[PDB]
């Protein structure tokens, strides 16, 4: 296919380890962005076939989306909160480097990123 397999979301051999930062990332950060009116383009991996972006996966080396992030948090895939924050950053970067400024998708990403950064400013210690 033109699309890669979706990013892995489970680590069967990683110990289960909770942190209050990971709790905050799921219950505050992800939850707030997931319910936002602009979340929908970001709730699943980019399907370059259905969306007619044939060059997407030639330009975007590390695909990322909030559906993947949500499942990773639910599955305790991340060893630490910084790994999760990096995935959010990657998702936004992909959008900004692939799409044209002023495309509706970019304005939607920017609104979500603003909310993301506001919540990250209150990440517990
Ligand atoms: C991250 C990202 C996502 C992108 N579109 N993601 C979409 C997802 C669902 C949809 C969708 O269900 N649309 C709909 C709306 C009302 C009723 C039915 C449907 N099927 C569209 C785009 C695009 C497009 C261009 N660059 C994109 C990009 O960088």
């Amino acid at each position: 296919s033109m699309n890669p397999p979706p990013p892995e979301t489970s680590n069967p051999n990683k110990p289960k380890r909770q942190t209050n930062q990971l709790q905050y990332l799921l219950r505050v950060v992800l939850k707030t962005l997931w319910k936002h009116q602009f979340a929908w383009p970001f709730q699943q991996p980019v399907d370059a076939v259905k969306l007619n972006l044939p060059d997407y996966y030639k330009i975007i080396k590390t695909p990322m989306d909030m559906g993947t992030i949500k499942k990773r948090l639910e599955n305790n895939y991340y060893w630490n909160a910084q790994e999760c924050i990096q995935d959010f950053n990657t998702m936004f970067t992909n959008c900004y480097i692939y799409n044209k400024p002023g495309d509706d998708i970019v304005l939607m990403a920017e609104a979500l990123e603003k909310l993301f950064l506001q919540k990250i400013n209150e990440l517990p210690t």
